[PDB]
């Protein structure tokens, strides 16, 4: 039997790239898919006839799974809502959500337009955010209602939402918000039976999408195995965590911590800090350093 | 003479409470500041007669200071460039930015609103952006002109954004963004002579341990020039209080050296859970 034999997932951004390996992922392990993805079909509207998301569905099928396509745009807050449905509606119920759509509008600080950050942080962090409020209360109302609730949500950070990327700050701010995010769902969300946890595909791993398709640690499908277990019965008792992935690799990524302090014990006189702020710094742990720096 | 005698500051969400402390604090030590809150005076518009930021202003001033009141919302892309502007055209130049106005709007994420998740990302993570966002610009002309720019930006964070805080979910992915932020701004601003900071006030604050006071006097250091080798930290703030967060780290790890198979991985996720640190919790949990 498949790992998440009977579960229904929800994939955001499934029409291609590691969102498509996630959605192939999942069916080859038993499970029901929503391939959500805004791309548009022959006749222009999302997720219809020849879009990236039937292209997939049609791939699952023609494999022996069940799957079908959704065009909700996440960064529309009643669109999240009607994706959590159209699980609900298809397939009966939802067990997994995996939260994937992304874009990139790569610029210094310096140089970022108001709209290449608002669209980043909207897809990213909005996304992200609208799929998790719509889901979890869709679980808790079944929990309410005395049902099963073994629900899954697995988000998308980033190295550069951990520990930054230079020329990325849209994106590493939209995937730090995630990563806290993720913490706080986890705490939020286990009284009524859902993890929630967080993977983060290392930037080498090939995430574009092209035309033509014929050990490749970089591909995008060593990425799916650890966010199908998540996804699982048997995983539980995992939430909150961050994984940094790539090829075999799976790392825990740890999170802040409390590092050297001083206490005055009154109010401290700003000229007296410079000795002060020297001592705290050299005895703290050397970060992990910003990507790209 | 001052610790930041000279320096000229922005100081976001001014008209109270710790931005207002922190006002304050740069003007006892000789900075010349722009008083940023979009509070409306008695004419109804923000900054006006009558309002927070020129009442604060009002003080600094009866000290023996200078200031100005300037009523930009941050959270609008063209007003915080304007802000900008309000410091180079009324003292001739920008020293220092900190980072400070905020709101909350507290509900468990299953709970929140699309305006209640939108208002708080728009108010610390947007207005955070656009700030530096200009005032780099601003500081990148000057320094490829061959100018001197000895520049500052002290950002507000909170441990909701470091390890996340139940019942606001919102918050803590907005200051989990400027977290973030600050490092990369650290790394790319460097470039051009300007450090990038956050502190992250206390949940208690508000000898009184929690006066809001007792948080300024680390950002008016950090504004200072004696910080100029102070870049991409992190300090956590109260009273006399001051502690280095460090940041994610990197924890265990396995590889396969080939892809995993999902059904295999529950021995492997237990290992390695096994030996990762455990986190600092989640605040409220
Ligand atoms: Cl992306
Ligand atoms: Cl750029
Ligand atoms: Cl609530
Ligand atoms: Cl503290
Ligand atoms: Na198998």
């Amino acid at each position: 039997m498949g790992v998440v034999d009977g579960r229904v997932v929800i994939v955001t951004g499934a029409g291609g790239g590691i969102g498509r390996a996630h959605a192939l992922a999942f069916a080859a392990e038993g499970a029901r898919v929503v391939v959500n993805d805004i791309g548009v079909g022959l006749d222009g509207s999302p997720a219809s006839g020849g879009s990236a998301a039937q292209s997939v569905v049609d791939e699952i099928t023609a494999a022996g799974g069940e799957a079908v396509a959704d065009g909700s745009n996440v960064a529309d807050w009643d669109q999240a809502a009607g994706l959590i449905q159209t699980a609900v509606e298809t397939f009966g119920g939802l067990d997994v959500l995996v939260n994937n759509a992304g874009i990139v509008r790569d610029r210094m600080i310096a140089n970022t337009s108001e709209e290449e950050f608002d669209a980043v942080i909207a897809v990213h962090l909005k996304g992200h955010f609208a799929t998790m409020r719509h889901a979890a209360a869709y679980w808790r109302g079944l929990s309410k209602a005395g049902k099963a609730v073994d629900g899954r949500i697995i988000n998308t950070s980033s190295g550069a939402g951990l520990q930054g990327s230079v020329g990325q700050g849209n994106y590493s701010a939209a995937k730090a918000g995630i990563a806290t995010l993720t913490l706080v769902g986890a705490a939020e969300m286990g009284r009524y039976g859902v993890t929630v946890n967080a993977i983060a595909p290392s930037a080498r791993t090939r995430m574009t999408e092209t035309v033509f398709a014929e050990f490749d640690a970089m591909a995008p499908e060593n990425v799916s195995p650890l966010v199908v277990w998540l996804g699982s019965a048997e995983a539980r008792d995992v939430t909150g965590k961050v994984f940094e992935v790539e090829g075999g690799k799976i790392r825990v990524a740890e999170g802040w911590a409390h590092g050297p302090q001083i206490d005055k014990g009154a109010r401290w006189d700003p000229a007296e800090l410079g000795p002060v702020v020297a001592d705290l710094l050299g005895k703290a742990r050397p970060p992990v350093p910003v990507y790209g720096a």
